[PDB]
Formats: C-alpha cells, structure tokens, sequence
C-alpha cells in the first residue's frame, strides 16, 4: 500500500527545547531560505498581489497565477517588489513568484528581477514540460525555476535533468481518471535522489491541517504550498480573517511538533523523525 | 486481497502525447469496431431506439432488451437499423435474449450482436444455449455473461463465446460476488489466448473507473445506471452525448497521464497502485 | 485478524442446478431435521406461542425464550404443541425449543413433551453451563439439550465433552465488556471439533440479511438463529419497526439462500459447505 | 501498525467464578491500593474537591486540576481530607491528588498531606520534567509522585530512573501536531520496563467505554484516567450534557469490568492481566 498522511503519527522522542528556540527556517535554494516553510498556491482565488506581499512579509513566499495574462501579471509581481524578518533579496525588496505556462514570457518576469517563476501543472513528467524548463535555463541562466508537478522518483530525475532547481510534488482528478499517489508516498519516493542531487522539495497537495505541514517536512519536503486553506481571508481576492493568524497557527503547531520529537530546527527535525503506522481506526 | 476500482491508482508515467491524437477505439470481435469503448446496459429503463441509435451515433453500442416482448423487441431493433455502422452503412446495435429460438427473427433484422445475458453465466443452461446459437446462426457474434473467474471464461469460450462479459444487491440477498477489478484480471489471460473480448459490466461510477477496467485488460465498459437518467432513455442526467463526452474525456485524459496514444499502449503502460484505507 | 460476515464473499462455481429444486433442509439433530434452516432467538420481543407456531409452520424452530416466568415458559409450549413442511415430532405435533438458564423449568418442560432444552448463557465455556448441561443429560437422558453461547474450539470442546447435542456459537457486550469473537471466525474455529463428534452448529448474532445466512450455513453451521430481523412481525409480541407477516420474512431468507447455493453450483447443505469458497473483500469492496 | 483499543477484543475464556466475588482492587503505590481501579483527570470540568471526595469515596482517586491558583487548589486538597470501599489514608481521611506542571504546589500541598502529587504535562519525556520529578523527590521523598504523558518504553524508564513512582501512559495533538501513539500499543509498549521496575501505569486516554477500561487494564494497566466521562455528572463542575450521580456512572463500568473479568475466567486483576488474550478483528469488524 501507499502511504497518506493519515496513515502515519510522529514518535514522541526526548526532549530539552522549547517551542521558543525551535527555528522553523528552510533553505530551498542556493541563495534562498524562507523563515516560513510555507508558499501560496498559484490559483486566482488565492495569491494576488496583496496575499503575495502578505507571504512575504510572514516569512514565507507566494506564487502569482497564470490566469491574469503575461502582462497584466507582471503588474501583479512588480508591485510586489515595490516594498520585521520577512524574505527579500540582497536588494531589500520582497521575494515573490510568479506561475507560467508552457515560445515562452518570461522575458517580462525576469526584467523586474522576479525571484522565482513555477512551471507546474497536472502531469509534471511530460516532454513539453521538461523542455519547457531546460527553455527557461538557456534563456535566463542566473534565473531559479520550480517544476512539477510529480509523483516519482523517476518524473524528479527527469526534472532534475532539465535544470529545474526545485521540484513540486503532487481530488477531482482520482475520480475523473483513476490516476494519482499518496502524497505520502510520494514525498518519501522522490526525496532519497533529490537529497542526493541536492534539489529541495516543495509539496504540493494533501494539505488539511498543521499536522500535515509536520509529517510533510518530516518526510523531507523543505517547503509545503498551500492554497484552499489561505482563501477565505481578507488579503484574497468561507471566510479565515487576517492571513497572520492563519500562518502563526501553522507556525505555532509545526514547531509544536518538533519539541515533540526534540528539534531545534529542521534538519534535525528530518533526522530523528519516526513514523508509527496507525491502523484503521484512526480516530 | 480482492481489490475492486476504488482499492487502486493509475500511476503516471513519462508522456510526450496530448488528448488530440488519443485513440480510444476498441476491437470486440472481428469486424467490429467502437470509436467508443462503451456499450449501453440491458436495463429496461436504459436502452432503447431513442438511447441505441443515440449509443451508436456516438461510437459506442446498444443493447436493446428481452423485457421486450419478443415481437416488439425485433420491432425495435428494425427502428435503429433504419436510420456504429456495419458492412452496408446501417447502425449498428445489439438484442439481449434468455435462456435460442427467439434468435432467428433477430437474425432476420441483421442485428450485429446478441448478448446473452444472466446473472450466473457459468451454468449448463447458458452453455447449452450458447451452443445452440452458433450451431443455427454460426456467422452471429455472441457475447455471453456474466461471470468472474478463469474456469466460468474459458466455460463459455468452450461452447463458442465471441465475447465475453465480466461482471450491490446480489451481495446482501446472497452474499456472491466477486470484486471487478479482480474479476477483470483473473479472465484477461484466457480470454486474451483466445482472442475473445472482455467487456466490464458493472461497478462504474466515475470516468476513472472506465480508465482502471480498460488498462485491467478489458476491451469495452458497459454501464447502466449512468445513463437511466438521460433523454435519450424511457434523477435527470440530460442529454446523453455530453455524459458520453465525459466518460471519454476522462479515459483521453487518464491515458495522456500514463503516456498511451491508444487502448493496446495503455493496456501494456498502465501501472496500479494499491491505496491505502486511509488513501481517499 | 479474525474475520466477520462482511468480510468475504461466496465465489461463484459452476452450476446446473435450478434454484427451485434446491433443498434447504437440515438434521440438527438424531431424528431432528428442520426443512428451513432457521431458529427464532429466545427474546422476549420475538418468540412466544404464537412465532414458535409460526417458525414451526414454515419448516423452522422456535426457542421460547425465559423471561416467562416458568409456569408461564411451560403455558407457551404446551399452546404450541397443541395448536405441509412443518416441524412436526412423531404424534404430528409442531415441534418447539424452550431456553433455561443456569431445576423449577427442565421437569415441567419436559412432561409437556419440549423438543429441545435450550442452555442460553452469554459464557457457555463457564463451570455452571457445564454442570447444568450434565444434570439435565444425567435426570432426562432422552432429552435433547443445545448449549451455548461458544466463540472458541476449547469451549466447543467443553460442552461436547458435557453431553450437549447441539453447540450455539455467537453490539453491546462488546462496548461493555471488550469481550467479542467476529461470528464467521467463530463458527469456522468451531465446526472442525464439532463435526468430528457429530455435533450440529447454529450460529447465532450477526444475520442482517440472507446473504449472511448463506455465508454462515456455507461456513459449517447446520442453522442459523436470527432475533432482531423478525422482531416487528405479526406473530411477534406486542401491538407495534413493523415487519408485517412472519411467512414472507422467512420465504425471503429461503429465497435467498436457495438464490446462493444456485451460484455455487449446489442441491443440499451437505454440497453447499463441500463447494463454497470464500473471497476475501478489501475495505473498500462495498 | 499500532493498535488501539478499537483494533482487539477480549477472548473468551473458561471460567469458574461468577461477577459477584470478583476482586477488582488494584495497588498504585507501596500502600496505596484502589478498590475502584479508576481515577479522574486533573480538568477544570472534572476533578473539584466534591468529585475527588465522590472518586474516594466509591473506591477511586481524583486529581485536583491545577487551572486553580496554588492557593485554590490547596484548598481544594483541605476539602478533601477534612470531610466502605472508600479509599482512605492511615488516619481515616479520604485520599486526593493534586497535579503540577513543572515550586509554589508541592510545598503547600505537602503541608496538607496530600497523597500524590501528578507532574502531569503533553510530553513527559522531556527535560523539564525529569527535572521536576528529581527535584520533587530530593526535598519530598516520602510523597509519591506520578509522571507523564509518555508513550515510549524509552520515555518510561526515563522518568522511572528520575524517581517516579508511578507512570502514566498518553484528540487535538494529532491534528495539530501530527504527533501521537495508539493507546494500546503505547501501554504494552512500557509494560514490560514498569513491570521489571515494580512502578504501576496509569493508562490516559483513548477511553470511551467500560470496555476499555478491561482492554486498558488486560494490556498491563493498574489504574485508568478517565475524563470527559465524568465531565457531566452531580459532584462534577459546572451547574444546570448532564450525566446524574457520578456514584451510577462508576457503578457501571465497575461493573462492566467486572463481568469483562468473568469471561476471561478471572478472580483478580493479576489473574486478568495473564489470562486476557486480544482477538485481532478486521475493518469490518468495528
């Protein structure tokens, strides 16, 4: 069987820290470390140009949609950059991402220094995708790509082969055409070759409550993206409230988490992590 | 440990194709062929003219029922053979009977298939009556059913079965039954050496599940109670070319996530992952 | 794990048997044959003078249960041996099991001619069903005697071993107690001990449909004993889920199992439980 | 995988004795033994001084929660001690507990001869706590001492090592934090290393039913706490989901324990613990 998040409970092991010195801090990239392991997912309902700036300044990041144009995106991503310890560049200005399609835009995006640009869609192991990304590396070297999304060892190989600097992971799909993976799984398939090529893990799908976030960088995901569970706020576009409140819950239980298991910070975190598989009557 | 469509995933593979060169035709039997891979149910409140010429326009396949009585019946399957296609242009379409000698005025329309159909097809009457059909109308494809094991298929292949049939209530009055996916599986091998078609009869919900019971090995879905609701029939589900859109939509789809341009790619491609309980 | 009703399946087997000429009937005991294979439960919500009757009309038994005080136990079976396949003894009369619990009901039950004395306990595996089941085999030898309730092959063994002609083997005693044995594991750890020493099995607890009596008889049990599913029938006390009559309730469980053992292929219980095959269905094999 | 208490189910075994003389004492500490092998959580909702003198009085224990200031909850232990099977002290006085959480407690508690003090936290394995456990035990050592949550036989030993006496074993942590153990495989988990210890267990948590308590107390138990079980009773907090008197809720699941004991065929919880054999039963079971 493949596994799901439900599947599996973090062991309690010893402890001797607090939830006051655990540090939450991932390194996705060369020159690039989030104090909040989180980024918003690239829908229309969810980052704008106002949620985008909210990700960013929570110690996070967020990824602009494709369905706003080229251009009338870019406007969208410049703003971000117009702008406590949030994430911004050696420039000051804050980080952000930007969601394309697969000639490509990204011309446009990069001119206004973008920080990121998403190549992600349903099937991340196809031909047009993993040219897509080697297009992106001929066009705009200095530029960091993230691409998905999959689901195998093998689709992480074939994205790793293309230059992609990070990979995605990851439902109305399981019931229209019967294919998918537990996300589980499928985190613990693709990050014993991306630790060894060096690649981050950004997970992308099974996401319902912090103690997802947990097991999900437990696994060895470096970062989770969320986007159903930050739409109902005033920073988009069900209603949440304020977006601080919703990260600090999530902030506030993976570091509750990782005093559980006596992490200081997410390496170690990644070290001592075990799973108990549970049976059935998980309740 | 017998697994039915909901205990599995298709998992992706490499893909370089794109749904606008997916074929999705099938082969039940030697000159016949459905652009559709999917047949209409012998449910009284499913197939009839309205629904099988409507089947038939759509590249798939009716079968109209013995409810019927046997002379409106054959009445029927002359409304759909007057305006998917045989040898002379006409519309294709199929006539269910029970346990032979209502056959012959089916014969004399030129029906395309006769689908004996039973609950329990590994049983003496429906082998005698199978060999009764091709014994009076040897060039008359036959599609008998239904059953779920290797013994119940090569059974009815052995009395002269063109295609074969694989396929809840019975489970609670009875407690028979076997999990389609299963059942698929346990028959594809036999009837794969005879070069017999499977067609999966029920346990379809979703389009994902026509997806898992073709790459199981069968040929063809035959669904029901999906289509009771559509105009084209005697819940209301609408008109019955845009559930059929669906329904091949999703399997276009599913194949494109696996890297099959067609049935025979997909059959050979496709991989299934076992999901947990917890897995939904 | 051990397994329940839900948990398998009846394969399908090669038939040429029609379902109309199947025969259903059973010996759950030396010149004792019931040619429905269903006991009525000894509740008092389910089987008094007027179900037993009932039970022993369609060809079935019925087990007066022992809320009746033991003068009124004794009033309700002699109203059934009074009153085409019945359950019939050898003067004629419909035939009746009365339950007893663990002196004041076994004389007065057996000289109003009882058919079959019902040792009904929660624990059967206990020093007192033991001792009871001996007592009544030691002062009413020619009397037939049923005990239970048993879920384990040693327990079987300890009321074989007691002289018992017939084993039962069978929620709320499990959230109570955490006490419980999955009712198709239980009859199938037993019918290999109790077969061998010519003991009849009657499962009971866990019928919800027709299909379970099918897997339960399939399994090894000579009969099933089912409460609840004819609680809300006429011939049931009381003046109330009402289930309307008694005879189609039973002719829908006989439809069925007779609907099965066409599947597997069979004419007779003794082929039923020789052909069947069981198929383990997964969780989601609903 | 690890197993719940939903996963099993108690065998039944022969038995000899009836529920009526069957001893469900348990020992916690050197001279400190529980009729009633139940004892309350430290909530706000449940444990006050007038459901403490109720858990003591019908043969239990209760823990004073400790959302009282240092001060209330001291009174609270003077309420108790100045007011059958009643769980008493050498001087007659009903027996109480009183829980902290890792300086300005144990001290006034002492004073007012409290009987046990509960370092009671959601991570017992932990340095903060090994630490109170120690420090407790130098100034205090004549004062018994319970610690936990842990789940862990590492954890267990852990907290046996740092002096105490007895070690307790254990909803919103696992959504939150994604962090837990299934109860039943966390109990057998520290048998084993409590029992070579000579240290009891308490068993926290997971518990819905009378049923559990056998299973919790079957798996290596001494003692259970239960908590929201209790939360609506008379002598619970709050005023007027109402439960009634708290002396019927222990009487049933006193008695559901007891009857549990009389299918295994046992006397005593020490006999329970080594008879009881669990049924693995399948998804379908539950």
């Amino acid at each position: 069987v493949a596994l799901t998040f439900d599947d599996v409970l973090l062991r309690p092991e010893f402890s001797n820290v607090l939830p006051r010195d655990i540090d939450i801090s991932t390194r996705i990239a060369k020159d690039f470390t989030l104090n909040l392991p989180i980024m918003s997912a690239a829908m229309d309902q969810v980052t704008d140009s106002r949620l985008a700036i909210a990700m960013a300044q929570a110690g996070g990041l967020g990824v602009i949609h494709r369905n706003f144009s080229p251009s009338e995106q870019v406007a969208q991503v410049h703003q971000v950059k117009k702008f406590p310890n949030a994430t911004k560049d050696s420039k000051g200005r804050l980080r952000v991402a930007a969601a394309v399609s697969v000639a490509d835009r990204v011309g446009p995006l990069f001119d206004v220094n973008v920080d990121l640009v998403v190549v992600d869609t349903a099937h991340g192991h196809s031909q047009k995708v993993l040219d897509a990304v080697v297009q992106i590396k001929k066009n705009f070297p200095s530029l960091l790509v993230m691409a998905g999304n999959i689901a195998t060892a093998e689709g992480a190989l074939a994205l790793i082969d293309a230059g992609a600097d990070i990979i995605k992971v990851g439902c109305t799909t399981r019931v229209v055409t019967g294919v998918g993976c537990p996300q589980l799984s499928a985190i613990m398939s693709v990050v014993e070759v991306a630790e060894r090529a060096g690649v981050a893990i950004v997970a992308d799908g099974g996401i319902r409550f912090s103690g997802d976030i947990a097991k999900a960088i437990a696994a060895g995901s470096a970062c989770v993206m969320i986007g159903s569970l930050l739409a109902g706020t005033d920073e988009s576009p069900p209603y949440k409230g304020p977006i601080a409140s919703v990260l600090h819950q999530m902030s506030g239980g993976l570091k509750s988490s990782m005093g559980y298991v006596g992490a200081s910070n997410i390496e170690e975190f990644q070290k001592k992590a075990n799973f108990i598989r549970v049976s059935v009557a998980g309740l």
